[PDB]
């Protein structure tokens, strides 16, 4: 029961976060929510403990899309698909993308959706890489890089432009693609350790 | 009078962007000025403002971008000329996060700003057009690909941070080698902006 209030919250906050950025207060939640406004406190108290629960929310929405492209046919096809509806999150959502990149985050929470995500973006990258589609260079700490990117071309471009985001997403995922005349990248992707300490 | 001005007025800037990758934008104009050896009431007289101080930079930001596109076009080789320029551009951006600041996140207007777009953009697509021509580049490439190649290497530095210094050349070659014509590939679906959208959005 507090748990159907908890998502409710969450996805109203997410809705509001695409036009209003961060900016929405726990009463405009609740009223967006169709909740009373103690639902909303006693389930978060304040906008940070909002703010990470969202958080932690879209890594273990990504974890389920990674799980879902694991079972793609083609290994190529699924990280490609994989990469557009990570990518979609962030670059159609300004809050969201505030969110996720231009904030550091921390605690038991945040540790435990990093430690189910991480391994799920490795076997991503691996299982392509193998099949010999993928770049060997590539790597599991590519993919946060692929949403910052595309979500600053949404955020320099404006929703005029709402769908150019697309355009650049395309070229990265052509960058990525194994070929015979290809120089090996010279500067590797970021450790488990550095984007560890990137983002915290 | 005017080679004096001149020589003070590049000596402001080159201060202003030597401070402005450590600080950000938050060196003061009173820093500014004892960076450059300069007194407090020159340039105060000369940049009222940090926003005065801000369009001078961004407009010479685009005249040294011009000489980086006319050089790339003496290259031996179209391709190698097109890598070059994109390095050049990006590195000015990726390196200096109140460069990056200024060309990206603040606005720009005036006559100045108008006149230095328009000197730069027919050089960004002579760059661009050289090497499509030679079949190197895909043909949906456009000049307004290139500040977007430096918002994306950008957003690179602002997110890995000044320990990961080098992190934004790995995806600025991933986004040049997406952008090598091919026999096969298949079409970007959507376009890059006119130039009546890349203005609308600076």
């Amino acid at each position: 029961d507090a748990e159907r209030n908890r998502k409710r919250v969450i996805a109203a906050a997410r809705e509001l976060f695409a036009v209003h950025g961060l900016e929405s207060t726990l009463n405009e939640v609740a009223h967006h929510a169709g909740l009373g406004v103690g639902t909303v406190y006693r389930r978060f108290p304040t906008k940070e403990a909002l703010f990470e629960a969202i958080y932690v929310d879209g890594m273990d929405q990504l974890s389920g899309l990674a799980e879902a492209a694991l079972r793609h046919e083609n290994s190529w096809e699924g990280f490609e698909w994989f990469v557009h509806q990570m990518c979609e999150i962030t670059a159609t959502n300004r809050g969201l993308r505030e969110i996720a990149f231009s904030k550091a985050h921390g605690g038991d929470h945040v540790e435990a959706g990093r430690a189910r995500l991480l391994p799920l973006l490795s076997k991503v990258v691996e299982r392509a890489q193998e099949d010999g589609y993928l770049r060997p260079e590539a790597s599991a700490t590519d993919m946060p890089f692929f949403g910052v990117l595309t979500g600053a071309v949404s955020e320099f471009a404006g929703e005029v432009n709402a769908d150019l985001w697309r355009r650049y997403m395309a070229i990265l995922i052509e960058g990525m693609r194994r070929r015979d005349d290809q120089e090996r990248l010279e500067v590797d992707a970021l450790d488990e350790a550095q984007i560890d300490a990137a983002m915290t």
